[PDB]
């Protein structure tokens, strides 16, 4: 909800949240991949030694010109394994809708949970709980030989069903833009209405 007024564009922060290795930097290639060259900044990686960040802006091609703006999306992700907490604290600074990429090995179930857990502590600092931002879960590496049920994923991660769940394998774009569409719908609902 950045206003400016200068390029004439309001801006939305869409932040892809899950445990390491789950597939956010993997979403956000994909997506990238597919805008357009005149329509895209450059994506920008940020690392320490044990931390890190990614992110670029975009000009989405579907979405219309309340009186003369320009809708701008800017997506963010924690990549990797994590050390430390605080990046994954600051990207939710400003955060207007997230993704919460959740991986379908059975090895990753504990790490799931976490990683929400995770989220809803990082939340509550800024004063939000779960239900004030809008959540995707996208359930990612459907295509893994062990890949566990849906159901048993949700269920670790949003064990009440408040959230919507799409399913995805991220290396071959399935499910990607699908769950952007989403997020993306959610957040313009919410400031529609
Ligand atoms: N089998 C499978 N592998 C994936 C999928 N999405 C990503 N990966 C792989 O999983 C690893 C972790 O992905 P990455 O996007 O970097 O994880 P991040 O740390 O969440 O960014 C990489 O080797 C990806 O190529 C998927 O849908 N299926």
């Amino acid at each position: 909800s950045t206003i400016n007024f200068a390029n004439r564009e309001i801006n939305f922060k869409i932040v892809y949240y899950g445990p390491g290795l789950s597939g956010k930097t993997t979403n956000l290639k994909w997506i990238y991949s597919k805008v357009p060259e005149g329509r895209k900044g450059e994506m920008v990686s940020l690392a320490t030694e044990d931390e890190r960040t990614l992110f670029f802006d975009f000009l989405p091609l579907d979405i219309g010109e309340v009186k003369g703006f320009k809708t701008r999306f800017h997506l963010y992700t924690v990549p990797g394994q994590v050390f430390y907490n605080a990046s994954r604290k600051l990207i939710l600074r400003g955060v207007d809708g997230i993704v919460f990429v959740a991986d379908s090995a059975p090895n990753r179930l504990r790490a799931n949970a976490e990683s929400m857990r995770n989220m809803r502590e990082n939340l509550a600092e800024y004063g939000l709980t779960l239900d004030d931002v809008p959540i995707v879960i996208q359930v990612n590496k459907r295509d893994l030989p062990d890949a566990l049920p849906v159901e048993m994923v949700r269920a670790v991660v949003d064990p009440e069903g408040k959230f919507p769940v799409l399913e995805a394998v991220a290396t071959e774009g399935k499910g990607v833009f699908e769950t952007l569409k989403e997020v993306s719908r959610l957040v313009l609902a919410r400031v529609a209405g």
